[PDB]
């Protein structure tokens, strides 16, 4: 990676388990990065979707942090997909898995482009999936995971106030400026048994809870 400042802390995500907050602490990550979203067709293992009240209680009293991140389909199933309508109804549920796991008002949710699109699925589908998600929970709770370009688009049409980014069509080694989270590895690792994904904290504000 080039050098752009260097990782704040570790935040590990995980669809399919729970893990104690004493085993994310052990492996020596800061927080966690969870799902406020259903397990869709064929992910019934999922078990890490949605993060549940007790589990977010567990995280917050042993001092991790915890942000709150949707996907609910893949591929063929990506939400943004349906583009507005689809926004609408991925927005409202993943804003009412987030207030059930004791999520705040204030801190916003990452919606997930999964994907590396081109520029035209950007303009027809991504851009009214995160107009979407901005009309159900505020600009300023919109958080977008996506590729270096894709931030950059929604940066420049003004979607989206937190960016987290993946590498799936990132130029090599480059991590985009205007990110407050990066996705670095991705399934080479278990903690307590649980497929993770490393992420590092970028922005000293970038959507925790607390």
């Amino acid at each position: 990676l080039y050098f752009q400042g260097g990782s704040l802390g570790t935040l590990l995500d995980y669809a399919a388990g729970v893990i104690p907050a004493s085993q994310i602490r052990a492996a020596g990550a800061v927080g966690a990065i969870r799902y406020v979203s259903d397990r869709r067709p064929g992910g019934a293992w999922m078990l890490g979707k949605p993060i549940q009240l007790s589990e977010a209680r567990d995280l917050s009293g042993n001092g991790l942090k915890i942000v709150s991140c949707y996907q609910y389909g893949k591929g063929s199933t990506a939400d943004w997909l349906g583009g507005a309508s689809a926004g609408v109804q991925h927005a409202r549920r993943g804003s009412e898995l987030h207030a059930a796991a004791g999520g705040p008002t204030s801190a916003p949710i990452y919606a997930s482009i999964d994907d590396n699109p081109s520029y035209e699925q950007y303009k027809n589908q991504i851009v009214p999936y995160l107009r979407s998600w901005e009309s159900v929970i505020g600009h300023q709770r919109t958080g977008v995971y996506a590729n270096s370009k894709t931030i950059d688009w929604a940066v420049n049409d003004g979607l989206g106030s937190y960016f987290w980014q993946h590498n799936w069509g990132s130029p090599k080694g480059y991590t985009h400026p205007a990110a407050h989270l990066h996705q670095v590895e991705i399934d080479k690792r278990k903690v307590g048994g649980v497929g993770v994904d490393v992420n590092q904290i970028l922005k000293p504000q970038f959507g925790q809870w607390a």
